[PDB]
């Protein structure tokens, strides 16, 4: 029913929560996680320490994370392996279920085309949230990730 | 005193304790966690646990994991990615203090060459810590790694 949706990466993770009453979506709040340090382990430190703030925060019932089908750069690609999986981990040892969505699943579900460009479903993360957003580091992917969960959870199995 | 060499991966994942004294070397254990498992979320935190259930048990003063810079697979890359950041954070929370050593440091540690392969460094490495000892798998990866941080935290002060 509150849905945490995290966007991790080498640079920052964002971050967007939000809940959901059957059928109305609802703002709670959104982010990004600045971990720009160049030593890993510390940088690994903070993904965790945020999330796991976060979560300690909002109370979350679950936790979206979009996958990878096109995740072409090989030493670009190890890096978003370390900041994901500790996004992961952090989730998992708070006791929140992960459910990982395709990028692809995350276009079809808000904008309704899956060929999408990342402002569209933008443009339409804030429109239903009726983001008074006047942009930033563009969290609005981490909480569109979010709205998909629920959109998957209230239409998988009838 | 007390070093702990790791190899994360995203299905073995192998360690290495020694004990340094004064110059004298000292093999405590190795062994290898089998984190086989389907679901990623699990594999992960298998990993997390493992990584720690070591730490608590053997009790290292140091981690030492070796870097990872060329592969090119990114699909893989993305695989252990993961698995090492989990592993990094698994020891970052135990409050130790985490070192990386490039594939090359390590091979010109034990080997004395650079350019050397495993069967020598492997080889060496049962000389090294006095012991021509029955292979379960083969640690003697993560043996090298935690020999190397004993060399190289023995240089250059004064």
């Amino acid at each position: 029913a509150i849905i945490l949706g995290i966007d991790p990466g080498s640079r920052v993770t964002g971050y967007g929560v939000i809940r959901q009453v059957g059928r109305q979506l609802s703002y709670l709040g959104s982010g990004c996680i600045r971990t720009k340090v160049d030593d890993l382990p510390s940088r690994l430190k903070l993904i965790y320490a945020g999330v796991t703030e976060i979560i300690t925060q909002f109370q979350p019932d679950y936790f979206a994370i979009e996958q990878v089908f096109m995740a072409k750069n090989a030493d670009s690609a190890l890096k978003l392996g370390q900041a994901r999986g500790v996004a992961i981990v952090a989730a998992v040892n708070q006791e929140l279920p992960v459910f990982e969505y395709a990028a692809r699943q995350v276009k079809q579900t808000v904008v309704g085309i899956g060929s999408a460009e990342k402002s569209q479903v933008q443009h339409m993360v804030r429109t239903l949230l009726k983001l008074p957003a006047n942009p930033q580091a563009d969290a609005a992917d981490a909480l569109a990730i979010a709205i998909t969960h629920c959109h998957v959870s209230q239409n998988a199995m009838q």
